[PDB]
């Protein structure tokens, strides 16, 4: 499956699975199903409380470590320069891993000093080999300008809620301007977009599912797209989004919903 | 006691409810059963979800009097139209195993304006016939609302939209209030991420409440009906316990400032 090349020369798959709001057993099952299906990009977070579960599914998968792309995140209670560096290490211990592929600040917050410090900490985390790449979630233009101007180190990724009713055109421009990759989560709009008349028309034109169209659109925007879990049958279906492309007109239609 | 909102048609709905979007029949039956046992009475389903029969099985199985339960379902987009929406409402009732629904909604306006205007006229008949106590819409913008109100003279009771502190819909809530339309929020946790937002966590700590409880309480204090995505029996019972505390004006202001 296709990759994007990050500004630090590392690569990520353009699709992954997220495990937010999953219990330990649900998380472990979901990751294990996704890996069997062909997913390699796994999105977790310390705040989810299920890193150990995800680590267990990874270890049992029998897939080589270097083919898996593990993302986790700094929990908000652990924000800060010194504390973030310890937090990343604590996540590794829970995951049973020697490194993660991508490590993210989960939220900037209104205290600029805290997220600036967190970013300086994550810079040390990358330097130390603890994370291959570093990035952020839900940073606006001003938040990005602040870390770039004060630290001189640009995030690899900015993770944001993105779907045709919230297409994030403005922020994608800002992201791309800094050579930051946009990572989309919530690609289905809380399930509602699966019945959107424009989505259904395009799905029917291609003989694909509504979810497939939603995902393919996001991929064609240049996004890395994270699907929530899921079920073995739907997981396999969602991954099957590289055998068709949406036309310019189809893109324009979906682009006009926001 | 779970408080209600009073709709423009004089009917009332509980201020909190559970949704079964993206659930299998098995999951929906389990989630609705759990929610009802925990004290939820407002249930949000849709024809497009394909789990109406499962939801209806759970409602029937509960033994709770029908008149204490508030069932919402929705017109699937393939069924839009004046004549077809009236048939669709009845097909939903048959799947739900019910004689009426409390709230019946157009799922999406769509680019075909004639289609949703006709759907709206059909739903007016559905309400006239007693098949739905109240009728409304999802994801209608100001132009969509002006189109249906100007052409049909009948105002929706509810406008259901995604709404959380990173997408607070202040503008659409103003549009809705101008028409005396109740805003119904879904995705109140922002795909789960808001559970770890520093401002939410500080306010949760101030109250000795969970982050989810603060997020739902905020939405309630905005005047919304708030639908929670289906969760575990432990979580859903916790999420329902949002009426023994109140966010201060400062706390509201903080959570209101997150979407900029």
């Amino acid at each position: 499956i296709p990759t994007v090349t990050l500004n630090d020369d590392n690569t990520l798959p353009v699709v992954g699975i997220g495990v937010g709001e999953l219990s330990d057993s649900e998380a472990e099952r979901s990751v294990s199903a996704a890996l069997e299906a062909g997913y390699r990009l796994i999105d977790t977070a310390a705040a989810y409380g299920n890193e150990a579960a995800v680590g267990r599914a990874i270890a049992a998968s029998g897939i080589p470590r270097d083919e898996i792309y593990v993302t986790t995140k700094l929990a908000t209670p652990d924000q800060g320069f010194t504390s973030s560096q310890a937090a990343a290490r604590a996540s590794l211990e829970r995951l049973g891993l020697d490194y993660v592929d991508l490590y993210l600040i989960h939220w900037p917050g209104g205290d600029t000093s805290k997220y600036v410090d967190s970013w300086g900490g994550l810079m040390k985390v990358k330097e130390d080999g603890i994370a291959r790449s570093i990035g952020v979630c839900n940073f606006g233009a001003e938040d990005l300008e602040t870390i770039v101007s004060l630290t001189y180190f640009t995030p690899a990724v900015n993770q944001i809620e993105l779907h045709p009713l919230l297409n994030q055109a403005a922020l994608r421009e800002v992201n791309a301007g800094y050579n930051i990759v946009t990572e989309a989560y919530g690609p289905l709009g809380v399930g509602r977009l699966l019945d959107h008349p424009a989505v259904t028309a395009i799905a029917e034109a291609h003989g694909r599912t509504a979810a497939q169209v939603l995902l393919r659109w996001s991929i064609q925007l240049g996004n890395v797209v994270i699907s929530r879990s899921a079920n073995p049958e739907r997981i396999a279906s969602n991954l099957d989004v590289f055998g068709f492309e949406l036309t310019a007109d189809e893109m324009e239609t979906l682009n006009g919903l926001d």
